[PDB]
Parts: C-alpha cells; sequence; structure tokens
C-alpha cells in the first residue's frame, strides 16, 4: 500500500512509464504525467481516468532546466503536493560498437538520461523537503550494471542514473527522502534472460510501486534488477 | 490477490524476522508452515497468526539435519498439500572476534546453520516445486553477504555463500518455474536487539550510526521485502539480493 | 613487463597522470602526455627525459573531439603505433548536495569526465583494431562503484566511466583490444589538498599505486584481464 | 617489485598454484610449496630450483587446524618469516543442479575451500603481525560473484571465500595485512586437459595458468599497498556480462 497522495511519472506517455502512471493511479494515487508525447500522455490520462483514477497531463522535455522546474510548480498548482516521483524518461538510439558511433546520439543520449533525470531530481527533491519526505524512483538498466555491447552510451547512461541515485539516497538519507533505481532488462513496449522471455511493464511498475510503498522505509540506494536473471549469471 | 499462492514455509519462524515475515504472509491469505528449533516460540507465532484469523501449523525441525528437513517439507504437503513459498530464513550470528581469535566450533556452527542449513531447505524444497510447476524461494542473507563485516568474518562468509546458492539455483531453475532471491538485512530491530540495547543503551547509538538513514529497520519491512519477491507481479526477478539496509551498502 | 613500445596519458600534467605516465616511461615504453596545462605537462616529459625515457608533450582539450582526433595521430606521428592508452583527464567542482548543483557544473563535469573518455576510446580503438590489439585505462573513481555524497554529478561521470570500459571491453574483447578501469580513492594530489578515516588503512593513496595498478591492467601477462573495475582504495569499498 | 622474501602457496603441486609458486620464485622470493599432494609438491620445488630459485615442500591437508598451524610453523623454521600468502587449495566435484547433489560433497567443498582458506589465513595472520605485515592472496573464482549452474556448492564456496576475504582485510587494515582474493573464470590447467567453456568468455579461450600467477603476484607487489579487500576477476571479460 501507498498513503502518498501524489505521483510524478516522466516519460508516461507510453511503455513502462505509463503502465507505472496506471499503477500508481490503481493504488489511489493522483498522477502528474509528463512527457515530450503530448498524444500519448493525454492517454494514459484518459486510461486512468476511464478507470476511476485522478491525472493531469503536463508536457515537458526533461531536458530543458526550465520546463522541468514548471512540472514540478505544475505538481504543486494541480495536487499541493509531491510524494513520488518515477523518473523513466529516456531514449536509446546507438546503432553501433563504441568506435563507431558519433557526437550526436552522445549528445542526445546523455541530455534525456542523465540530464534529464539530474534536473528532475534536482527540483523534485526541494519539493519533498518542504514536505518532511518524499520517494524518488529512476529507471536505470541492467546495462546500468555491466557491458551492453553496440549500447556503450547507452550503459554509460544508465551507469550514471545509478551513480546519482545512490549520492541522492545518501544526500538526503536523514531527511525523508528514499532514492531508488529500478535495472530492468529487455521489457516488451516499443522501445522493444535466464527466464527465456522478456519481462513486462507490469512487472517494472510492480517494482516501482514496492521501491515506493510504505513498508520500504529502510530501502534507500538500491538498484534492483527487474531482469529474468541477466544479472545473476 | 498480490500473492496468489496458497502456503509458506517459513524457517527460523519463532522469533524475530521470521516469525513478522509468517505473520505477513498469512496476513495476505498465506497458510504458513512455521519451522524452528524453538518449540515454545513457533507454536506462539501460530498462535498469534491464529489469533488473528489465519491458519498456520508448527513444525520443529533442526535445519542442520537433512533427515528433519527432509520430514519438514513432506510436513508442508501433508497439512495443506503443497509448497509456493519458502523463506530460509533460519541462523545465528555468534562470533566475538577478528578472524584470527576465532575457533572451530563457532567456524562449523555458523556454517552449519546459515550455509547447510539454507543448503538442506533449498534441497528439499525445489523437488516439490518442481512437480507444482513453480515456487518461489526467498534465502535470508544479509549486508555482510555483500561485504566485509569485521568481527563477523566466519557470518560474512556464510552470508555471502547463501548468495551464491540463490544466484545458482536461480539460473538452474529458472526453466522450471522456480524463482529463487535473497533478502539482505542491515540491522533489524527485533525483540531480541530491543533488549540487548535496553540493557546496554550504547548498542542502539552504535547501530543507528551504521546506516545512513540513521536507524536500524524494522521487522516489518524486510517481511515486505520478502513478500515483494514472492509477490505474482514479481515474475520476472529472480537471481538478486535485494538490500533493505538504510543505504549501507549504497556508501 | 610491457611489450608495447607506445603509451598514451591524458590529464599527464600532474597527479596520477604524471606519475603513470613516469611509470610507462621507466618500464621502457615511449610516453605521448597530453593534458590542457602545458607547463605541467612539459614538465612531466622533461622528468620523463631526465632519466633517460623518451616521451612528447601535445596540448589538448579532451572535450573536443578535433583536438582528440589529432593527438591521436599524433602519437602515430611522433612514434608509429598506440599500444597503451590511460584516459585519465578529470575535474572533480562540485560544492554542494544534488539539489544544489547548477547545469555549468554538470556540463562541465561531464565534458571531461564522460565526452572526455568516450572520444578518447572512440579514436584510440581504430588504431588498436588495425594493430590487433591494445590496452585502454581509464581512470573511475570508488565514487564510480557507490555514492559519493556532494559530489552526485562526479559519482554520475565516474559510473559512467565504468559503463563505457565494461561495454568496451566485450564489444572489442575478439579484437585484442582489452578496457579496464582503475578506480582509487582519495589520492594524495593537488585534486585532493585543492579540496582542503575513511580508508580503513589510514591513510590516502599514492599516485604511484594508482600508476602500479595501471601498468598491472598493461602488462603482457594481463591479456585475460578486461572489463573489470579495480579497486585502489585503502578498503572503501570492501565495507 | 616483491621485496618481501617468503611466500607459502597452498595447492602449490599443480595448476594455478604450482603456477603462482614458479612466479614467487622466479620474481627471487622464497617459496614454501604446500599441497596434499607429495609428488607434484616436490615437483614444483624441483622446477624451481632448476630455474634457479629457493623453495621448499611441506605437505599440508588444508582442512586440518594441526597441519595448517604446522604448516606456518614450517614456513618459519625454513625461511624465518612469512611475507606473501597465496591460499590457493580448492576443489570442485559436483555432478548436478543444486536438488540433484549430495551432503558428502557439500561438506568435502566446504572443508578444502571455505574452512581450508579461514584456517590457513587464521594461521597466517598471527605471524604476519609480528613481523609488522604481509600480503594474503585467496583464490576465489568468477563463481564468487555469481551464478554457477551445476556448481552451487562451488558458487558458495567461493562466494565465501569472498566474505573471508573482505573482512579480513578491514579487521587488519591498520596492522599492515592486505587481503585479496584473485577471481579466475576458466583455466588451462593440466586438469582441464572444452570449446564451450571457451565460447562462454568473451575473450574466445580460456585463460592460462601464468595470467593467474601475475595478477597474484600484482596483488602481492609493493606498490599494491593501497589495494585490499578487493575480488580481481581474471575472467577473459565474463563478469562484465
Ligand atoms: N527493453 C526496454 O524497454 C528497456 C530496458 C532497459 C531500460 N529501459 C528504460 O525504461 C525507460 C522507459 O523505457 P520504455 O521501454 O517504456 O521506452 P518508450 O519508447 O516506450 O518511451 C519512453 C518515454 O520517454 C519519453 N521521452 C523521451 N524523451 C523525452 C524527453 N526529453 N522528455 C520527456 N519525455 C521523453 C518518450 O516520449 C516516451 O514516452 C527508459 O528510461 C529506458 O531507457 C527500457
Ligand atoms: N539485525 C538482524 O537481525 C539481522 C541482520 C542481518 C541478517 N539477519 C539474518 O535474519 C535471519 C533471522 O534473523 P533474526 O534477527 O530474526 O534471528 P533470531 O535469533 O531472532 O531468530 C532466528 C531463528 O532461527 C532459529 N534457528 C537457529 N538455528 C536453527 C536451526 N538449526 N534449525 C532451526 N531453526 C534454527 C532460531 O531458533 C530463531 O528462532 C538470520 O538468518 C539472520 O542471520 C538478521
Ligand atoms: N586525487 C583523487 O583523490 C582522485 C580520486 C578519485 C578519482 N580521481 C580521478 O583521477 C584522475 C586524475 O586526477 P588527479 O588526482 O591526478 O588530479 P589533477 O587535477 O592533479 O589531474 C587531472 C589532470 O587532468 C587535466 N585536465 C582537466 N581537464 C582536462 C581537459 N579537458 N583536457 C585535458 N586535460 C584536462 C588537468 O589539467 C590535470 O592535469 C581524474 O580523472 C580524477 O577524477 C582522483
Ligand atoms: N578453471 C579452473 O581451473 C578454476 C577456475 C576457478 C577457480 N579455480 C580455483 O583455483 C584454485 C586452483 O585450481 P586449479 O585449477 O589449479 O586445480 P588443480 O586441481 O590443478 O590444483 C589444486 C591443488 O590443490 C590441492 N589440494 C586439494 N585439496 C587440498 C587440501 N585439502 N589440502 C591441500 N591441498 C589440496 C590439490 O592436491 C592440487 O594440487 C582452486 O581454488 C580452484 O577452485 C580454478
Amino acid at each position: 500500500l501507498l498513503s502518498g497522495q501524489v505521483a510524478l511519472v516522466t516519460g508516461g506517455a507510453a511503455g513502462i512509464g505509463r503502465a507505472t502512471a496506471q499503477a500508481f493511479a490503481a493504488a489511489g494515487v493522483k498522477v502528474v504525467v509528463a512527457d515530450l508525447d503530448s498524444a500519448g500522455g493525454e492517454g494514459t490520462v484518459e486510461a486512468i481516468r476511464q478507470a476511476g483514477g485522478e491525472a493531469v497531463f503536463i508536457r515537458c522535455d526533461v531536458t530543458r532546466d526550465a520546463e522541468v522546474k514548471a512540472l514540478v510548480e505544475g505538481c504543486a498548482a494541480a495536487y499541493g503536493r509531491l510524494d513520488y516521483a518515477f523518473n523513466n524518461a529516456g531514449i536509446e538510439i546507438e546503432q553501433g560498437k563504441l568506435a563507431d558511433g558519433n557526437e550526436a546520439e552522445f549528445d542526445a543520449i546523455m541530455a534525456v538520461n542523465v540530464k534529464g533525470v539530474w534536473l528532475c531530481m534536482k527540483h523534485q527533491i526541494p519539493l519533498m523537503l518542504a514536505q518532511g519526505g518524499g520517494a524518488i524512483v529512476n529507471t536505470a538498466s541492467v546495462a546500468g550494471l555491466g557491458a551492453a555491447p553496440k549500447m556503450s552510451i547507452y550503459a554509460a547512461s544508465k551507469h550514471a542514473v545509478i551513480g546519482l541515485t545512490k549520492s541522492a539516497a545518501i544526500e538526503y538519507a536523514k531527511k525523508g527522502i528514499r532514492v531508488n533505481a529500478v535495472c530492468p532488462a529487455v521489457i516488451d513496449t516499443d522501445m522493444f534472460h535466464p527466464l527465456g522471455r522478456v519481462g513486462r511493464v507490469e512487472e517494472i511498475a510492480a517494482a516501482v510501486l514496492y521501491l515506493c510503498s510504505d513498508n520500504a522505509g529502510f530501502t534507500t540506494g538500491i538498484a534492483l534488477p527487474v531482469d529474468g536473471g541477466a544479472t545473476a549469471i
């Protein structure tokens, strides 16, 4: 069970973000859905509303500080508080081994996957501090825990997400903010293992909700693999 | 709904983390077999479950004894017909010195309960779960399974070993419907720990200072992690060592 | 022992980079020293030459693709090939917890510590491919293995170095290119004395201890060692 | 590059242990070769002596406290001190997945691989303390860092080696004793002498005994004084995934 009232999900227009927004709402939480994709983001808000939940869509490019600042202000204006943040927007666009990549790809992946998470947390934390605490979950990857051949920039970016996650967890541990990362392997989304199958968006959402749950109060600074056994070998 | 399995086995269920997790399973609607050397504490866990409206039974078992563990798993099927979830949580922590100051009796005792006990339990749980087409196992490791434990080197070795058993079994049985995970608690406030720091408050001050959160963990927090690892929507989660540690391993 | 002929050290004007440049040269390797700090970089080369070794300084801002390209080609122009690369240039400039940092600090740290390593590797690898091999060592940090309070951007950047390292190690494992990261804790350099008992050993590390770890990772008998993050930390990560 | 005078190598009669004993001796260190196998052990000593080095053989079952104590005493008896210890004796004997294993296998693997390392360190440490320091390397495995299907007891045992290593490293850090683990993947030992195991390494081959020996010597080297409590994978990329 979740007793906080408001969650923010970035990248909530599709895939893991949409599923996790829906899961928060089904648990009784008011959800701000943030994304570049306004069509999909309103699609997520409408699915929540048709199921009996509360949700608003706010368009935001997480690479832009002013828009992320406005997004967290929008959370406060819409619902008065922010208890949970799922910083999940990310991209994966590489086509080759490290020597065959280009600087445009590097810049784009790092901007969304690292700067986006950093900016989001940078603006979420003061609002959570004002309320006496909160819980943040960042989407890393099994590529944040080991090699990702032909996705070396992506792996660098998801490693970096774990570094931000652990550092913020320690910095704000005594201030009521928990910070964790979920580390999916291959998940059946549009961006698309010892168990012999790929994972499902509902399985990532369930892990995010565990990390945000009332009885996860002692869980902070971890990178939770949801990976069908991939990192165990 | 979150756990659709019918039957859980908790070893070390007479006290502490095991007692609380047995209660958490029962509160979720699961019938619980409580296994322990401590008959009094074990029947006490069962009584608390029953008074709360759940179902449980106690089966005495020394997890270091192969014949007793085999009979314990047989007793689960006799009592409730199957075994969906197993929490292999019995363990001891008895060292008093640095590595060169420990003794072979301590080594043998710690390794027997903490490693052989987990191995025996899995050895007899897995065939039952194979026959059912699936099951989930959670083993109690520790933050000492993930890093040094000064003045507890044998304990650390034993909890590292639990993670090795966990990951190996997770890969071996992944395609047979069995998931195997480990929970890695830091210091948890059990009834025994509380008695200890009531007599010596420095133990509470020191233990809280070991964790970035500035407190020790709660038995209900370990229980909730175990139930997550057993939950229906944790079907893609296997072979992990989940720290529940107030940030301790993030440092 | 090291059978390769040519090493490149970025951030070689000072500290860990200077000591590792000197160590390569002591092992008989010709060294290209690269840094923004020309006076320090020429100082490293002067010290190597004064001890009987061979080295040259090439000024390079590792955040700039064209400068890194010219630097790597300059290695081949000076000495004919490039067998070893120590991608060690880095900065540490944060002054607050995550929510107190600023975007300029983020951009600067990520540019040197992540883009610099990525650019260096992407232009070192083609030469090593043509050679049938090489050894790359990237300077990560214990901050790439765990939290670094009040240095969250730095920790993100050094985590990213490990991701680059492991990914390239797998990509090129069958092409003879080993890629590893050394992970120092606090080392007694100007980066440390600028910032002004956390280490179980009771002291901070020495630059020659990092250099020795780099040289092990580059050594002929390290041919089965790739994709690792080697902590040189007085025990810090073992807790 | 190694200023210590005396190294002890357990499991020194064959394979990684023989190779590391030879490497120590080639670096000018005096070597105590320790093993159950007296014939292979003296063979290691003979190879060292043929190359101009200094070694002796001492028989020891590392599962027996009295023999391990006598082994360390024997190091001091032969050479006066003990600077380096490579606790490398180990076995790998399982035949099936976890539920198909047996208790005799469990007991044997844990006794050599865990108790043997524990006993060795327990008796090495006081001698090193009295000298003002020393360096210990324990042989773990990639199976100490992840799953080993059909070798679950072995994986448990090598995980345990890493736990002993890290704990002792922190306990004795300020007393000058460094404690590290080397973590080999598949190594071409005379027992190994197939193509399937080679292919599961990203490098595409199995490792050489000389590559493990060189990692042990780095961990014992004079300029490894800030390296302690680590598990060093020598694995052709296996653990980088
Ligand atoms: N197999 C997988 O899908 C997989 C595996 C590992 C990690 N991940 C990570 O999971 C997270 C979600 O992945 P997904 O599979 O649901 O991807 P997805 O393709 O379904 O969409 C992710 C969302 O992020 C949005 N987005 C992208 N850039 C944005 C930006 N600058 N600002 C705001 N929104 C932006 C997109 O519009 C999209 O709605 C990502 O961070 C991804 O890297 C995914
Ligand atoms: N701070 C903590 O409490 C902490 C921290 C890390 C790990 N752990 C681990 O949590 C698990 C339970 O911890 P706890 O604090 O609740 O301990 P506890 O002493 O309060 O309960 C442990 C139970 O295990 C039983 N037991 C011991 N040996 C047994 C045997 N051979 N056969 C059957 N039962 C046996 C005991 O009778 C006891 O009821 C253990 O594995 C422990 O190592 C605990
Ligand atoms: N000293 C420590 O405690 C410590 C700890 C962990 C990691 N590190 C890392 O070790 C490496 C070396 O640091 P150091 O301790 O020797 O400090 P240092 O500042 O003395 O050396 C860093 C070198 O990198 C150069 N440099 C910076 N930006 C550059 C750029 N864009 N292009 C080219 N050169 C550039 C600098 O001029 C300098 O000479 C860095 O990557 C650092 O992040 C240091
Ligand atoms: N593929 C590999 O070879 C591999 C991989 C990972 C780890 N390891 C580990 O490397 C170490 C050496 O392995 P190896 O491949 O050289 O094996 P090996 O069988 O060739 O040599 C092992 C030596 O240990 C000795 N030994 C066994 N039990 C002993 C005991 N109780 N007391 C004293 N000596 C004993 C043996 O007599 C033998 O000489 C072991 O710890 C092993 O577990 C080996």
